[PDB]
C-alpha cells in the first residue's frame, strides 16, 4: 500500500500504541511546513475589528473510498485561500489533519487543529469511550493527553477542537477531569516543546451533562476559567441560537473570569444555512458601531463547494464569503443584501514578512500546471500541501473610470496552477489600480523585484510599493514600468534605491490612452527578495516503493534530502523527448499515483527527477534518479 492515508483510530487502546514512525505512511503524512509568522496590517475597512477573531470548522477532504492524504489527481478540491480572515483552521473529519491542509495553512501563518469527537449519544458504549479518553495514572497525569500532543509535535500540527456531546449518567460527574485533562495537556506540551491550543464546544457541561448556553455563562465557565498563566480551552464555540441578551451574559461572563471575550467564537450553521446565504442574527452581534463584539464560529464553510459546478466557481463564492457583495474589502455591505463578507467585520493579515517574498498564485490545484508559462502536466490536480500566498485584498480597487474585471486564470498560469487576470472593454483614458497584498518586507541594496506576467496589449502596466504603513503609493522610486509583451515574461527590477525602507503593500496600476475591447494582462508572479541565487539541488534521491499496474502504469513513493532554502519541491517523469510534472509536495517524501509510459515507449527504464522550488521563487537543478520497469511495453 503506497497511497498515503487519513490517520483513524478504532479505540483507545489503538492510540496508546501509537508511535512516531510506525506507520508505513508516516513519512508523506508528516506536515512539513513551519507556522508562519502574520503581521496585522492597518485596517482598510472602516467597520472592521482586530479584535474579532474567525475560526473554520472545515471539511477539508474527498470524501470518495480511498482518497491519498495529499489529496489526487482531481481539480474540484477545498482549495483554501482566504487565511488572511482567519485565526485556525479546524480539521473536522478525523483527530489528525492531513499534510495537505497543515502545509497549506501552515505557509500563511495560521494554525490547523484535530477534532476529538464524543458522539452525539447517551449509549453506555459512547460514555464509557468518554471516560476511557479520561484515565489518569497515579500521578494525575493523562495518557491520551500524551498521546494528543505527541501526535501534534510529530505531524506537525497545532491543538484540537473537543466537540463533546456525549452525555448521561456516566459522564455528568466528569467535568472537572475534562477540564484537567486539557490543562494538564498544556503542561505535557511545554516540556516537550510542543505547545498546543483547544477549541471547546458549546455542549458538556460542567456538572449536568449535554445542555447548550448559546455562550458561555454559568454551567460552562469552568472550560475557560484561568489557571493564572493557564487556560483549558483557549478558544469557546458558542452554539448557533445565540442572541443579545446570549451574547451580552457571555462577554459578562468572559470578563468575570478574567478571559477575553474575543476568544467566544459565535457560531455560524452554514451547512444548513448554505454558506453565505446563512440567515445571521447580525444585529445580535454588532454593536452599536456596526462592529463585532464577539468572534466568530464557522461551521462547514466548505458546504460552499455545493454552491456552483466547478473549481472556478468555488473561489468566486468564495469571494461574496470571505469579501463580500460589494467585491472590494474596503467597502460596505450593499443595501440590497444581508450576508456581511468577513472582511467588512475582520481585519486581514499577512505573511509576506521579512526579505523574502514570493508567490505565483497557486490555490492548491489545477487543471493543469504550468512551468515557467508552459504547460508541463498537462491533466488535473489538487496537492494542497503546495498552496502559496494569495493575494491580501480581492479586490481593492480604484478607477478614474470604470474598473477591469479581476479573477484567477485556470487557463493560463506561469508557475502552477493559476494567474491572476485583469480583463474588460476599455471605454476609453483610464487610469487605475489594483491592490493586490499587505506586507513587511525590508529592503537592502541586494533586495530586487521579479514579476512574470503576460499581455496588456493597448496600455502600460506598472508595479508599485507602499513604503508607509498606511499604504500611500506615493515615492518614485517605488514605481516600476512592466515591458509588456504578448507571451510571459519574467523581469527583474533592482530595489536597492529602497534600501532602508520597508514595503507595506503591493499593488498594480494600469494607463490606458483610449479604447481597448478586451483588454488583458496576467500576472503569473511576483517575488521581493534579497536572494537570487537558485536552491542547491535535492540529494540522495531514489525510489523507495513501487507497485506497477501494467508495462505503462506503476505506482511510486520516492525520497529525497532537501533543504532549508526549498519552499516545496516538484516531481517529473521523462515521457519520450518531454519532461512532464507528476505533483509538488512540500516534503521531501513524495507519492506517485501515476508513472506513466506510451505504447511507443523504449527500453525498461524511465528518468524521474524532483526540483526544489525557492522560497525565492527560482528553481533548483534537477535531480535524477531512473525508474525500473523490469520489461519493456511491448514484452
Amino acid at each position: 500500500t503506497l497511497k498515503p492515508k487519513e490517520i483513524k483510530f478504532n479505540s483507545w487502546e489503538e492510540l496508546l500504541k501509537w508511535e512516531p514512525g510506525a506507520r508505513e505512511d508516516d513519512a508523506i503524512n508528516r506536515g512539513s511546513v513551519v507556522l508562519a509568522s502574520r503581521r496585522t496590517g492597518h485596517l482598510v475597512n472602516e467597520k472592521a475589528s482586530k479584535e474579532a477573531k474567525v475560526q473554520a470548522l472545515s471539511n477539508t477532504n474527498s470524501k470518495a473510498k480511498d482518497h491519498a492524504s495529499v489529496g489526487g489527481e482531481e481539480f474540484k478540491a477545498y482549495a483554501f485561500d482566504y487565511w488572511q480572515y482567519l485565526d485556525s483552521m479546524v480539521f473536522w473529519e478525523g483527530l489528525v489533519p492531513t499534510p495537505d491542509v497543515i502545509d497549506a495553512g501552515h505557509r500563511n501563518g495560521v494554525p490547523v487543529y484535530g477534532t476529538l469527537f464524543f458522539n452525539w449519544s447517551n449509549s453506555i458504549a459512547d460514555q464509557e469511550r468518554f471516560a476511557e479518553a479520561l484515565k489518569q495514572d497515579a500521578d494525575g497525569s493523562f495518557p491520551i493527553a500524551r498521546k494528543l500532543v505527541d501526535m501534534a509535535k510529530y505531524y506537525g500540527y497545532d491543538g484540537y477542537f473537543i466537540n463533546q456531546e456525549t452525555t448521561g449518567d456516566l459522564v455528568k460527574p466528569l467535568g472537572e477531569k475534562m477540564r484537567q485533562f486539557m490543562l494538564y495537556s498544556k503542561e505535557y506540551a511545554a516540556k516537550v516543546n510542543h505547545p498546543i491550543k483547544y477549541s471547546w464546544y458549546d455542549a458538556m457541561t460542567y456538572n449536568y451533562g449535554r445542555y447548550h448556553q448559546d455562550g458561555l455563562g454559568e454551567y460552562n465557565y469552568q472550560f475557560m476559567q484561568p489557571e493564572g498563566d493557564k487556560v483549558p480551552a483557549d478558544n469557546f464555540f458558542a452554539n448557533f441560537n445565540w442572541d443579545k441578551a446570549k451574547n451580552d451574559y457571555t462577554i459578562a461572563t468572559a470578563n468575570w473570569i478574567g478571559r477575553n471575550p474575543y476568544d467566544v467564537f459565535a457560531g455560524l450553521e452554514l451547512q444548513q444555512g448554505g454558506s453565505y446565504k446563512t440567515k445571521v442574527k447580525w444585529n445580535d452581534i454588532l454593536d452599536e458601531n456596526g462592529k463585532l463584539r464577539l468572534s466568530l464560529g464557522l461551521f462547514a464553510p466548505d458546504t460552499i463547494t455545493s454552491l456552483g459546478k466547478t473549481g472556478e466557481d468555488y473561489h468566486k463564492n468564495e469571494d461574496i464569503f470571505f469579501t463580500g457583495y460589494q467585491g472590494d474589502p474596503t467597502g460596505q455591505k450593499p443595501g440590497d443584501k444581508d450576508w456581511y463578507g468577513i472582511a467588512n467585520l475582520v481585519a486581514d493579515r499577512t505573511p509576506a514578512v521579512g526579505n523574502t517574498f514570493t508567490t505565483s498564485f497557486n490555490t492548491g490545484h489545477g487543471k493543469k500546471w504550468f512551468v515557467d508559462g508552459k504547460v508541463s502536466k498537462d491533466s488535473e490536480w489538487n496537492y494542497r500541501s503546495v498552496s502559496g500566498v494569495l493575494p491580501t485584498w480581492r479586490w481593492w480597487q480604484t478607477s478614474t473610470g470604470e474598473k477591469l474585471r479581476a479573477e484567477y486564470d485556470f487557463t493560463d498560469a506561469y508557475n502552477g496552477g493559476n494567474s491572476l487576470k485583469f480583463s474588460g472593454d476599455v471605454a476609453g483614458k483610464t487610469d487605475q489600480d489594483v491592490r493586490l497584498y499587505s506586507t513587511k518586507l525590508e529592503v537592502t541594496e541586494k533586495t530586487k523585484l521579479r514579476v512574470a506576467h503576460k499581455g496588456g496589449k493597448g496600455s502600460k502596466v506598472y508595479m508599485a510599493f507602499s513604503t508607509t504603513p498606511d499604504y500611500k503609493f506615493d515615492d518614485a522610486d517605488a514605481w516600476k514600468e512592466l515591458t509588456l509583451s504578448d507571451n510571459w515574461t519574467n523581469e527583474e527590477f533592482d530595489l536597492s534605491s529602497l534600501a532602508g525602507k520597508t514595503i507595506y503593500a503591493v499593488k498594480l496600476f494600469f494607463e490606458h490612452e483610449g479604447a481597448v475591447k478586451d483588454y488583458q494582462f496576467n500576472l503569473g508572479q511576483l517575488t521581493i527578495s534579497d536572494n537570487h541565487q537558485e536552491p542547491q539541488s535535492p540529494t540522495s534521491f531514489s525510489v523507495v516503493k513501487q507497485s506497477l499496474k501494467n508495462a505503462q502504469e506503476a505506482e511510486a513513493v520516492v525520497q529525497f534530502k532537501g533543504n532549508k532554502d526549498a519552499d516545496f519541491y516538484e516531481v517529473y517523469e521523462k515521457d519520450g523527448d518531454s519532461w512532464k510534472l507528476l505533483t509538488g509536495s512540500s516534503s521531501t517524501t513524495i507519492y506517485l499515483p501515476k508513472v506513466s509510459r506510451s505504447a511507443s515507449a523504449q527500453g525498461t527504464t524511465q528518468e524521474l527527477k524532483v526540483v526544489a522550488v525557492g522560497k525565492n521563487g527560482v528553481r533548483s537543478e534537477a535531480a535524477t534518479t531512473t525508474f525500473d520497469w523490469g520489461m519493456t511495453v511491448k514484452d
